[PDB]
């Protein structure tokens, strides 16, 4: 099972300049406790944007050119990063939009946090039909001393 996670701004916003301008802890932790002990599949860009590897988690980078790190697995199409994951129960793409774009037909559950907050990006989550996805989980919470904005946690699988 292929599943997309992916924190949201107004307009469907994920990046501004290979960043994400905003701090929102409560979803870092959100995103851990997704994807630990499970393969995270990510784009070139994406891994430059984080920086390092994420730790517990098999790190599967898409490049049309050789690799530059050996503490990651780097691939070079699609198919190539789904077969490097190997037999698990659920891989985790975590972006960025390039990479959404590819793995959303193929996904059967997207993991999505939509944060109240305005910031103009250069990236964006792919636009997806609604009437394909059910929620079945979504979680409100106001913004408090750790977190500058409300946010929703929201899962959806494929109908
Ligand atoms: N809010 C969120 O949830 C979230 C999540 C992730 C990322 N982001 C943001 O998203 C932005 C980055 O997204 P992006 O769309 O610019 O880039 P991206 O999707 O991270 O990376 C695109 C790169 O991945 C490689 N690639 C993609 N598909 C490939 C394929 N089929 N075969 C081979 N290589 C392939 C290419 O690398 P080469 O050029 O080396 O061939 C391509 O240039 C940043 O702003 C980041 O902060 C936000
Ligand atoms: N829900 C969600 N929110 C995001 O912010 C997000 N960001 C990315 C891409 N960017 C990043 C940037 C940093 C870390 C990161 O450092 N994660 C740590 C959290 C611990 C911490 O630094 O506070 C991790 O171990 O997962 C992950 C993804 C991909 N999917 C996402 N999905
Ligand atoms: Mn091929
Ligand atoms: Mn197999
Ligand atoms: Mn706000």
């Amino acid at each position: 099972m292929i599943s997309l996670i992916a924190a949201l701004a107004v307009d469907r916003v994920i990046g501004m300049e290979n960043a994400m301008p905003w701090n929102l802890p409560a979803d870092l932790a959100w995103f851990k406790r997704n994807t630990l002990n499970k393969p995270v599949i990510m784009g070139r860009h994406t891994w430059e944007s984080i920086g390092r590897p994420l730790p517990g988690r098999k790190n599967i980078i898409l490049s049309s050119q050789p690799g530059t790190d050996d503490r990651v697995t780097w691939v070079k199409s699609v198919d190539e990063a789904i077969a490097a994951c190997g037999d698990v129960p659920e891989i985790m793409v975590i972006g960025g939009g390039r990479v959404y774009e590819q793995f959303l037909p193929k996904a059967q559950k997207l993991y999505l946090t939509h944060i109240d907050a305005e910031v103009e990006g250069d990236t964006h989550f792919p636009d997806y039909e609604p009437d394909d996805w059910e929620s079945v989980f979504s979680e409100f919470h106001d913004a408090d001393a750790q977190n500058s904005h409300s946010y929703c946690f929201e899962i959806l699988e494929r109908r």
